[PDB]
């Protein structure tokens, strides 16, 4: 023929060949696992078995998925007695205003007073409480604190637990499919003689005693393998006729040139003359190309969709606190009645009167 | 026979054949991949940097799997003034004495109330400042927990994907190895020998096959003859043209055919030859033996899951209600306002009438 | 030849064939699979809707995943008591005087005293009312932070199953994918040809097959014939010049068998026929090239992980204990009991005496 390259392929068919043994282990057993989730998430410091309980029963479905695999005196006496009636009256008027300032300004001070006691033993009170609530929030605020390590810690565990029964899972498909491999060499090669070569052993089969083994059955296959190989030119095809109208195509063996066209098998460069034995009349160079490909798709790159802090940005708040100190004034600054020592200048005037008494 | 159906099987037998080429490319390769968690987790904020610390050794473990891939009268006159003096002296030492001990007295126990007024208040100023101090970290304690949530709940959204995508590289990497044992098969199977099973290097049989190594994989030119025409024929799954199962003939190398009797047939050519020993081994007396046999897979993502969010949550949720408290006051202080004081000033007018009198 | 076990290798070779017939179903079919992930994580209380956003596009990257599958001294004498009594008027206006000056200075004292006490327990009022505000407010928040977590440890929890849900169904979509080349496989080398390889369609060698297309994947029923009675006999690996050896004959297409001396069979037949230069490729000298090779897989998930939680929960945990405070603060303020005021009563008394000797 004329592919799309030139007739000239070159082959190196096998001159000789020499006894092979190949000793395989095919493995057709992986213990299934059980995963305690308590255990192997934790086990540990105890908050992790309560916050695990909160966590849910992510243990039982990943081994749902596990499992699957005169009288002028007188008047001076009156002028006395004058004097003495309005001291008298006055003395008294004085005096009463006294005792009822003096008795409202008692009651006025005692009320004063028991406002003090009342608002202080309030106020002790209402501090306490306020002890009390800001105590219990602070406590709160700790084991939400505290909880949340631990809460990153086991989520970091659960992490690596969902990549390791990613990897036992993928472990036990990849032995499935081994079995297979094994059940098929079981039935093409120890229960029979094998075409394909490269399935139990290089080259042919001559027998292949198989034995069981510790998790997978072992095969000793035995068979030739080839081991010096001559060279020639060959067709992809003789064509025999100018150029294509009708053609030979080499059966069970490549067309060589000797050192004009001979066959052969594959086996043996055994040249024998090409003859309707060896051949089977193929179309007219009908070529036809058929491209095919086999391909696998990588997606762990690197860096991943977007940076973390476009992504936080659309919904993290930066969130201040309003932190606020509650305004106060100290405007009590003092009561600091004073100069009541004017009251010793009025014991002074008491002396006088004593002297005058 | 007489098998689960008819004798009767209709066979397209290879008329004429037509040359092919096919041009293959196996994957044999998949670089292995490093995860660097602090740069794929983020190297964003670095708050996630920091959180990711705790986080733990994730990212060393997710690696070991995926590197695994009169005068006396007058007197008493004077004498009843000096009786009433006498009297009066007395009484006026007397009021004033009592003046001095209760204005004292008041003194004291005012500036008493004063120094009470004012320990008070400055006390009070301390504890409320602390107030503000104890209440001012918690805000702040607390926005720093309610911060770090948000981005706490991103970095667990991140390493979800990462578990899935390390799951991908797992999965590529064992298929891509399975294909390298195609490889190996094609390699020993077809560049090194001619093939006798077709479809495993060109359609139809194969007469050569030249690989050659491609950027990540081989890539494969084999070229082997195809059928182009098929003849049709009814065939029988193989008779011994007996009337009674005692021993039948069965094709070997080719189908049995019948001609427009029976004729054998090999899988190449429509080349009719009568049935001799050569082209038949002595089956059994139609012992048909069948042999169900399946290939089966599981399926179980169904989209909803064992139970709904609400149940699962209620079992362990504590709706959880704050018992918020206003603390209980009362302004019990409404006033101490002394008051007609002025009274003093109508005493000051009692003491003026007499002021001057004299 | 002489390998590692000696010439002798016992093999059963087939007498008596009968007819079999396998019915296969090959998958080739998984519906791909979309996830909800609001729905499947969450679809119950809004705040696993909620909380679940802020998680970001752990959806997006997982469907990526998954879609990739004497007259006057008597006046004198009053007088005298007079010039005493001028010295007492005097006087009784000047402790009045200081009386007057005392009440009047303790009145804008005692009012000044009501002011404090009236301004300081308003303040002390709205400060309180604040302190509830400000206190009241953080429980609230501080709720919402206690609630948001357990939800966030649920959903987080939901988040994990779906990664192994994700990664079973990954597995079972490329499984199936392997399972199309078997049958691709099988269609080209056994529906459209007879296969030399037995196990390809049957026990035994194949005499026809035909598929049929099934619910999701082929239906191939195959006929073949298969070995029932297998006779047994001593047989030699391979036969040399019967001596040390320098050049041997090889069984090429049937082991070579010794009678009840050696004759050459074929792997179908126990048909002996004398060993001769049709069945034997010559072998070398007994050049045994031993080849060990293996296949092999790895396992890694042990029940225990690297270490245990407290160590590594330790190299950051913080234990993280409350400084808890009691604001400190001091009940001072004693009664102040301004008393004994009774003396005023007294002091009343003695007016009465003189009001009454008036
Ligand atoms: C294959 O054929 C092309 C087209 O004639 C020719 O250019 C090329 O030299 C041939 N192959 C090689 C690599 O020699
Ligand atoms: C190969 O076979 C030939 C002919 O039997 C023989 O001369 C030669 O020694 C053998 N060995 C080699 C070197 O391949
Ligand atoms: C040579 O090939 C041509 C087509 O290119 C064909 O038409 C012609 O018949 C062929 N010649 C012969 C007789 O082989
Ligand atoms: C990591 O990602 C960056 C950007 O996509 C790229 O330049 C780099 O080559 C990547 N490395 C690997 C091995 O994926
Ligand atoms: C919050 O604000 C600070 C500056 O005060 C800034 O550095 C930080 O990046 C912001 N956080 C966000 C929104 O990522
Ligand atoms: C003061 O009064 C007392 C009691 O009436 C009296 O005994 C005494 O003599 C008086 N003293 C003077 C200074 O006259
Ligand atoms: C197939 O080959 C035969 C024998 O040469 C010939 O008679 C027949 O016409 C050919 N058919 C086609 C499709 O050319
Ligand atoms: C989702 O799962 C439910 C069972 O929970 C099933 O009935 C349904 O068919 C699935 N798909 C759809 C269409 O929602
Ligand atoms: C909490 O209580 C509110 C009001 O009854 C209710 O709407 C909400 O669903 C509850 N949350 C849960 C599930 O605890
Ligand atoms: C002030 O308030 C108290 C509260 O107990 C009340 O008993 C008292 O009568 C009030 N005083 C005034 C001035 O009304
Ligand atoms: C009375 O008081 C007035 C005003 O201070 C003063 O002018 C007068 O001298 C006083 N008289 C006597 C003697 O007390
Ligand atoms: C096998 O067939 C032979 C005749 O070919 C017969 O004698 C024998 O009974 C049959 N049974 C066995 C041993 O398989
Ligand atoms: C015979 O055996 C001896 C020792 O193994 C060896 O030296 C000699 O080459 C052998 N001859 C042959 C080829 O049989
Ligand atoms: C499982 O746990 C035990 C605990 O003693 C440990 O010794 C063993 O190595 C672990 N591996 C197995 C058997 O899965
Ligand atoms: C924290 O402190 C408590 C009380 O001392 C202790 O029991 C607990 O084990 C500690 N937790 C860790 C691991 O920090
Ligand atoms: C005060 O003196 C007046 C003089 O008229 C008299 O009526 C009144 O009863 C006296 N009061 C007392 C209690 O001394």
């Amino acid at each position: 023929v004329d592919q799309l390259n030139s007739s000239y392929f070159k082959l190196s068919i096998p001159t000789n060949f020499s006894f092979g043994v190949t000793q395989e282990y095919i493995q057709t057993t992986i213990q299934k696992v059980t995963v305690d989730c308590k255990q192997y998430v934790c086990n540990g410091f105890q908050k992790c078995e309560q916050l695990l309980r909160e966590y849910g029963q992510f243990c039982s479905k990943i081994n749902q998925a596990l499992h699957g695999a005169q009288q002028v005196l007188s008047e001076n006496q009156k002028l006395i007695a004058n004097k003495f009636n309005q001291a008298l009256g006055a003395m008294q008027t004085g005096f009463t205003t006294t005792n009822e300032a003096f008795q409202k300004v008692q009651d006025a001070v005692n009320n004063n007073a028991q406002a003090l006691s009342k608002l202080a033993s309030e106020l002790s009170n209402t501090f306490g409480a306020i002890s009390a609530s800001i105590g219990d929030i602070i406590q709160r605020l700790d084991v939400l604190e505290q909880d949340a390590q631990i809460d990153r810690l086991i989520n970091g565990r659960l992490t690596t637990l969902n990549a390791f029964v990613a990897q036992q899972l993928v472990r036990s498909e990849s032995a499935a499919l081994s079995a297979q491999l094994a059940k098929d060499k079981v039935n093409e090669c120890v229960k029979a003689q094998s075409k394909r070569s490269g399935f139990c052993g290089q080259g042919t089969h001559i027998v292949s005693f198989v034995v069981n083994a510790p998790n997978g059955l072992y095969f000793m296959h035995v068979g030739y393998y080839p081991s010096n190989h001559i060279e020639v030119v060959s067709a992809y095809g003789l064509c025999d006729a100018a150029n294509p109208t009708n053609c030979i195509a080499p059966v069970n063996g490549y067309f060589i040139k000797t050192n004009e066209w001979s066959y052969t098998g594959s086996s043996f460069y055994a040249p024998e003359p090409i003859t309707s034995l060896n051949t089977k009349y193929v179309a007219p160079q009908v070529t036809y190309q058929n491209i095919s490909t086999n391909l696998p798709p990588p997606l762990l790159g690197n860096s991943t969709g977007i940076d973390f802090q476009d992504e936080l940005d659309e919904f993290f708040k930066n969130v201040s606190t309003s932190i606020p100190n509650f305004g106060s004034l100290t405007q009590i600054n003092t009561t600091l009645l004073d100069l009541t020592y004017e009251m010793l200048s009025l014991q002074q005037v008491v002396k006088a009167l004593n002297e005058s008494y």
